[PDB]
This record gives C-alpha cells, structure tokens and sequence, in this order.
C-alpha cells in the first residue's frame, strides 16, 4: 500500500475474524487499554502482542472457547492460524521486543478487537490529504 504493507495485511487479517466471527467472545480477557494512563502506542503494541501470542496459544485446548463439538476445533484451526499471522505483524511493528502485561481490567474478545481495529483505522486517516 502507499502508507505500509503491514498496516494493510494487519487490517485484512483482522477484519476477517470479525467478518465472521462467532460465539467465543464470551470469555474474558485481559484489557490493557485500561492502562493507557501512562504508555506509548509501541507499549501497546507490545503488551497486546504478547498477551495474544499466549492468549490462542495458552487456550489452544482449554475446551472454555469451545462450547461446541469438534466443529469448532476446525474453524479454530484457521483463526488461530490467523491469530499467529496478526500478532506476528504486531510484534514487528512494536518496532522492540517485548514487554510485560499489566493487568486492570477485562474485556470480551469482540471488544478487544474492535478497540485494537479502531485505533488502526485512526491513524489510517493519515494516509490521505
């Protein structure tokens, strides 16, 4: 893209989860948002990255996101694998290496993404003029 090649796979790669997402945000997860109260977007980034890098691959098998058969197993196969894709982008673009999680609050899953696709789709707005 004319602005960055990471920012317009990242966008795709997380517009598809939410494209067609389905039940398994009812679970809790850690929001760093509510710890902006003195970071940097590449803390962000950071914390965010390395909470979803454990997130899918500490739940792999909780049988928590499940909450269905063997069907789920499935579609799971392919969002993690797009989980992976994402967060690696991210980990890159911190642009460091990596920082601990502060806890504060929770958050469900959709909330999360959507927090994370809005800033994206903010700072997107530098793109035209």
């Amino acid at each position: 893209h004319k602005c960055d090649i990471t920012l317009q796979e990242i966008i795709k790669t997380l517009n598809s989860l939410t494209e067609q997402k389905t039940l398994c945000t009812e679970l809790t997860v850690t929001d760093i948002f509510a710890a902006s109260k003195n970071t940097t977007e590449k803390e962000t980034f950071c914390r965010a990255a390395t909470v979803l890098r454990q997130f899918y691959s500490h739940h792999e098998k909780d049988t928590r996101c499940l909450g269905a058969t063997a069907q789920q197993f499935h579609r799971h196969k392919q969002l993690i694998r797009f989980l992976k894709r994402l967060d690696r982008n991210l980990w890159g673009l911190a642009g460091l290496n990596s920082c601990p999680v502060k806890e504060a609050n929770q958050s469900t899953l959709e909330n999360f993404l959507e927090r994370l696709k809005t800033i994206m789709r903010e700072k997107y707005s530098k793109c035209s003029s």
